[PDB]
This record gives C-alpha cells, sequence and structure tokens, in this order.
C-alpha cells in the first residue's frame, strides 16, 4: 500500500489524515516537533507509526502533507529539499496563506518536486489531532495552488487523494488566494476581535453589559477563540492586504457615520437592505 | 352582572399588535402557561391569517379599537418607530381599568417618552425587550421556547405600581427568561454597545466585502464560517433595524467615533508589523469572549 507522511499531526492534519484513510488503504507515518500530539494521533488511529527519522519517511512517500504553522513548514522545506524523495511524490501544506509559501518552494524545488499548496477554508476552534474529524472539510472550499512545473495531472491526483474530505477543490494562484482570503476570512478576524475590544472596554464600567454579552455577542464573534499565535502569523503574513482592507474600512466607517448624522430613515434603511441583499445571496453550506 | 358571581365566566383576553417572529412567540409563550383568547392585528393580513392558521392567536381583530377596549393584556409586537406612533391611537380608547400594556421594542427610550406623555397616572404601560431573536422573520419562525434562559427587560412608567410589574412577570412566566427592570437611559446604552451597534458593524463589513466582490466573483464564492458567521445578522429585517438606528441614533454616532478612533489604532499597530502587539490584541479578544459565562 501506498506511504504517506503527515508533518504536524494536529487538528487540521489529523483530519486530513482521517480523510484520506476514509477513501485510501494506505500507511499515514506521523511526524511532530510534540511528541505527545503524534503519540496520541497513533493511540486514536489517525497516523499508523511515528517517524523516528523523517528523511527515511519523506524518501520513501508517495504524499507528504505538512499542516505544520506556515513558519515551521517554510524551514522544513529547505530540509525536504536536501532529500532524495520518490520521482512521483506529491507534497502538499495546509497553510491559511499561501504567498511565502509559494515563493520558498519556488527557490528550493523549481521543475523537479510537485508542490501543490493548500489551503482547507474551514476548522473547528476546538484543537488538538484529539478535535480531529474525516468530515471537518465536508461541503468547505480546499483551494490548491500548484507550482509553475506541476502538471494537471498532478492537481487532479491531489484532489482524488483528499476525495474523503467532501470538499469543493479550486485551483488559484498564490496572489488570487492571498487577496481573496484577506478579504473573507482574514480581514473579519481582525473586526471580531476589535468588536469583542470595544464592547470589554464598556463592561469595566457596567457589570450588566458582560451578562448581556453571553447571549447574541458571544455567538456572532466565535471566531475571536481563535489561536492568537496563529492569527498574529496570519496578519503578518498578509499584512499589506490587510493595511489596505483596514484603510478602506476606516472610510467606509466614517461614510457611515455621515449615513447615521444625516438622520435620513431611508439612507439608514438602503444601508441595511444593501447588506442583507449581499448577505442573502451567499449560497447555504452543507 | 358579575359583582353577583365569584368566578370567571369567560377566560382573559389579550391583544397581539404584529403577528410576527417575536410577537408570534410570545403569544405561544403566554398560551403555554396562561388559557386566554389571544386576539391579533397586523397591517399584513397573510401574517395575521398565518398566525390563526399556526394556532398562534385564536381570533383575527377586525376593529383595533373593539379588542384592546375589552383587553386584559395589549402587546405591541412592531417595529419601534411603528409603536411609537400606535400609542397615541390607543390613548384614544377606554380601556378597561386593570388593563397591562407592554411592547418588545429592542429601544425603550422614544417608547417610554411617548408613553409618559399619554398615559401619566392612569394606563399601566411596561416597555418589554426580550433579549433573543433571530434575523428571520415572519410567525412561520414563531417558539414558544424561543426566550428561554435570556434576559427580558422591562422598563415600568414612573407611576405603576411594582404588583403591576409582578403581574407582567407572572403574564410571560412562560417564557423560560431572566426579568430585569432597567430605566430607559441604561436599556438603549447596554443595548447600544452589546446589540445595535454590532448590527452596524456585520452591515458596514457586508458591505465592505460586497464593493470587491464586484470585480472578483470568488470573494462571494470563497466567503466562509469566518464571514458568515459574524454577517448573519446583516439578514436582520433592514426596517426593524433603520427604526433602532433612529431611536438610539445619538448612542451609536459616539460609539462609532470611538470605533473609528479602535480602528486606527489598530492600523497602527498592524503597520508596526510588532507580532508580539498583534498577538495582545486577539489574546485580549479572547480573553475577554472565553470569560463571558456559559
Ligand atoms: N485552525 C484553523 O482554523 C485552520 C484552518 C485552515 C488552515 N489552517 C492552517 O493549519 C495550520 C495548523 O492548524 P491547526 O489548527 O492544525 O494547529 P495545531 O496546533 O492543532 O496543529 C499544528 C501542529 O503542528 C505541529 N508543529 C509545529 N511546528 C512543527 C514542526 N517544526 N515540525 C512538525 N510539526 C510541527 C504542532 O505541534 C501541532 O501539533 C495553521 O498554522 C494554519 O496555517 C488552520
Ligand atoms: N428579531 C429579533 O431578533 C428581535 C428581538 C427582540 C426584539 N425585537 C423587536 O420585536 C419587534 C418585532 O420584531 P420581529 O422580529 O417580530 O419582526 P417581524 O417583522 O417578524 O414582525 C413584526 C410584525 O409587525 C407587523 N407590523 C409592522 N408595522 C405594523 C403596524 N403599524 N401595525 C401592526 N403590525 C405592524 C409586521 O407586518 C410583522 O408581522 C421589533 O420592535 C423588534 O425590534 C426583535
Amino acid at each position: 500500500r501506498k506511504k504517506v507522511v503527515l508533518i504536524g499531526t494536529g487538528l487540521i492534519g489529523g483530519s486530513l489524515a482521517l480523510a484520506i484513510k476514509k477513501d485510501h488503504d494506505v500507511t499515514i507515518t506521523g511526524y511532530d516537533i510534540f511528541q505527545e500530539q503524534v503519540e496520541r494521533a497513533k493511540e486514536l488511529h489517525v497516523v499508523d507509526e511515528i517517524a523516528v527519522d523523517l528523511q527515511h519517511a519523506c524518501e520513501e512517500a508517495h504524499l507528504i502533507v505538512f499542516a505544520s504553522p506556515v513558519e515551521e513548514t517554510k524551514k522544513l522545506l529547505h530540509k525536504l529539499a536536501s532529500f532524495h524523495l520518490r520521482e512521483d511524490v506529491i507534497v502538499t501544506d495546509v497553510g491559511s496563506t499561501k504567498g511565502s509559501i509559494m515563493n520558498e518552494a519556488e527557490a528550493l524545488f523549481s521543475k523537479e518536486i510537485s508542490f501543490i499548496g493548500g489551503h482547507p477554508m474551514a476548522g473547528s476552534h476546538k484543537t488538538g489531532v484529539e478535535s480531529a474529524k474525516a468530515h471537518l472539510f465536508e461541503n468547505a472550499f480546499y483551494i490548491l495552488t500548484p507550482m509553475h512545473h506541476v502538471p494537471n495531472e498532478h492537481v487532479e491526483e491531489l484532489k482524488d487523494w483528499l476525495k474523503g474530505t467532501g470538499s469543493h477543490f479550486l485551483v488559484l494562484n498564490t496572489e488570487e488566494h492571498d487577496y481573496v482570503t484577506g478579504i473573507v476570512s482574514h480581514f473579519p478576524h481582525l473586526i471580531a476581535a476589535g468588536l469583542v475590544k470595544q464592547v470589554e472596554k464598556h463592561a469595566g464600567d457596567n457589570p450588566l453589559i458582560h451578562q448581556l454579552a453571553a447571549g447574541g455577542f458571544k455567538d456572532i464573534t466565535r471566531i475571536a477563540s481563535s489561536s492568537p499565535k496563529m492569527w498574529s502569523d496570519i496578519v503578518k503574513q498578509n499584512r499589506e492586504h490587510l493595511m489596505v482592507l483596514l484603510k478602506e474600512w476606516i472610510s467606509e466607517m466614517e461614510d457611515l457615520y455621515d449615513t447615521v448624522s444625516s438622520g435620513d430613515a431611508g439612507e439608514i434603511q438602503n444601508y441595511f437592505a444593501d447588506a442583507k441583499e449581499y448577505r442573502d445571496s451567499l449560497p447555504v453550506r452543507k
């Protein structure tokens, strides 16, 4: 049976490992700098083996998956370039940004290795391999950003490796990926955190706010409970897009202030009607 | 004559003005714990007819006056600007001396000022705000349990004695809500911060994304959990939210100026490129959100 290496045996890694095993009879060897995490992954039948030697495992693998944070993936690509991999190997990652990863891949592996950037656009904030599920990516978009030299059949192969995910796969270039995910994922995380911060500022002075924020406000700001480390890293890696979006946003807020100041019931109703038309225009998932 | 008889001959009467999500839900909660006749009135005939089909109301009111004049409890579940307008018509009617009148408006200041101007010392008007609901509209989506374990704010008029507030709590015990008596200024201040201002930001977030979606259709398609969860409330009734912004305009203007200053500070933090300061921003948000009770 074919061999898979999973580097980073956490929520997203474990989830992908389970989705592969669901639709494919394969040996998944796990590697993590956190021994307890990969040991637990083995206990839970998310991986079949723990890698002593990262080199031996990678050199025999048909598929290598990086589910490590993007800075750790970037560092480990340099090690992967020093190894003698199979000629047919497919290498992928799960990073929320693709710019840095694909630049590093182009510098190290051009023409030799099939590296395809990945971004499964779904996740529980519930963490660890403990919380990994085969169906975590069901009906979610999964972005693939192939290197320049990668032929189409290798992208279709990777889609087949990951068909167990139940995801809608979409090929984007790096620039498209970081632009759209900056607007639809990264920027909303910034606003959610800011919304929680503004409410906390008032909660200090009135404890009823703390009691009432536990209802509707807590539910809509769920993403603000995501890993601060992970999201600091994402903001750093998509900083230029997010800076341009924040200046747009401040200008949008100055226009909304002018609308509310005007006191025009019709203009205020138009504002909400326009937002409602767009929000209702998004398709229902699963 | 009813003074010769110790026992009630006919069950008590409730009027529901506005037979929609919140109105229907409250009607169902009242009927759960009380044997009463609920008569429905709505400017939308289809809505009140459907409310009657679904056994949310027992009767449809032809005449708003006749219905109100025989009612023990009158509930306004109309949008807040429509409630405010309807109070002057209620003041022209000859209601029962024991009547309790309440609303479920998301804002209370404008409504209670109108009530004080019309009914002082005569009518027991108690403002209401159930702190539970949905972006979904219509009696079709109404549920008896919608307010279970949610706060329900009451803003009694200055003259209303405690026993009438306790009566209204008993009328609405079926809600399973935690009832809380607030003044109008406290209510509109806290709901402005926790509910009204977030609705403005959700709509703004949708508007900013739409500006880019025009030029790149993938933005529309790739919108996921992060975007969809925080913007769900932008699907709420524009009429309802235009009314709320009008009735809490001065607080929302002050909160928007704070917000713009907060966003200017966040821009300086992201511009600095300091991973620690950016991490502190998210860590502070996470520690507060995790500190809210469950
Ligand atoms: N969590 C999400 O919502 C989400 C969604 C899509 C993509 N992603 C991407 O997936 C990555 C992982 O997310 P997660 O939720 O699985 O995080 P996680 O912490 O649950 O798992 C990441 C794992 O990588 C391991 N790791 C760290 N450095 C490593 C190294 N040098 N070698 C090997 N393993 C290493 C960690 O020990 C951990 O087990 C994120 O950094 C992000 O880029 C996350
Ligand atoms: N939706 C929520 O989450 C929520 C929560 C708490 C309070 N509220 C408040 O409840 C009230 C109604 O909200 P909803 O969610 O039930 O809305 P809705 O649109 O589902 O129902 C309101 C109903 O009132 C009717 N109506 C409008 N103007 C009227 C008028 N002049 N006379 C009679 N009927 C009229 C509408 O036709 C509709 O059936 C609003 O004041 C709103 O602020 C809403």
